[PDB]
C-alpha cells in the first residue's frame, strides 16, 4: 500500500512544516479530545517505543500497534494493529501540527473493513489533564473545529 485510502484526507497545504518524527513518537501521549466521540468517554493513554511501535488501551482490551511511512502521502503513517480480543486493523494518521511537549493535533482514517472511511481529528496532551492550547486557536479556526468535543482523562 503506498498511499492512504480513497476518501481519506491528504490534507496538503495544511501539515505543519518540518514534522520531526524522532520528537513525536516518544513517551506517552493522552488522547483527550475529538471531533467526533463515542459513548462512553474514555481516557486512552499511547505509549510510544522504538520503530514506530505503540500500545493503548482500547475499547475493549489493550491495542499493540507497528507504524511504517506511507510513501505516497508525506507526513503519513500506516498502523498496524492487534488487539487483546484477537482482532487486527489498519490505521492511517498525519500530525497535523504539535510542540511535542505538550500536544498534538492528529488526524486519523481509515477503512476499517468498509469502503467508506470514519476519520476524526485528535488531541492528544502529554498531560492527562490537558485542555485546547491557545497555540491551536488559529489552526483549530481554518480546520473548522471550534467544538473539540472533552473525551474522559481530567
Ligand atoms: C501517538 C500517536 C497515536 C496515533 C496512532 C494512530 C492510529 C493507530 C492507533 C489507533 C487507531 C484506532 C482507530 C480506531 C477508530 C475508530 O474507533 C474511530 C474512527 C474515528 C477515529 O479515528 O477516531
Ligand atoms: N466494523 C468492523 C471493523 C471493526 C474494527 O476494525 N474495529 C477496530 C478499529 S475501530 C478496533 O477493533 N479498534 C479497537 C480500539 O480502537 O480499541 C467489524 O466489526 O468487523
Amino acid at each position: 500500500v503506498t498511499s492512504i485510502p480513497t476518501g481519506c484526507n491528504a490534507l496538503s497545504g495544511k501539515i505543519m512544516s518540518g514534522f520531526d518524527a524522532n520528537r513525536f513518537f516518544t513517551g506517552d501521549w493522552y488522547l483527550t479530545h475529538s471531533r467526533d466521540s463515542e459513548v462512553p468517554v474514555r481516557c486512552e493513554k499511547y505509549q510510544t517505543g522504538s520503530n514506530l511501535q505503540l500500545n493503548f488501551n482500547g475499547k475493549n482490551g489493550d491495542v499493540k500497534c507497528s507504524g511504517s511511512t506511507v510513501s505516497g502521502n508525506q507526513g503519513f503513517y500506516s498502523f498496524q494493529c492487534t488487539t487483546t480480543s484477537g482482532g487486527s486493523f489498519t490505521s492511517y494518521m498525519a500530525v497535523v501540527e504539535t510542540d511535542y511537549a505538550n500536544y498534538a493535533l492528529l488526524y486519523r482514517c481509515g477503512l476499517y473493513g468498509s469502503t467508506t472511511p470514519k476519520d476524526n481529528f485528535l488531541l492528544f496532551n502529554r498531560q492527562s489533564s490537558g485542555e485546547i492550547p491557545a497555540g491551536l486557536s488559529t489552526k483549530l479556526n481554518q480546520l473548522e473545529l471550534t467544538s473539540l468535543n472533552k473525551l474522559g482523562c481530567s
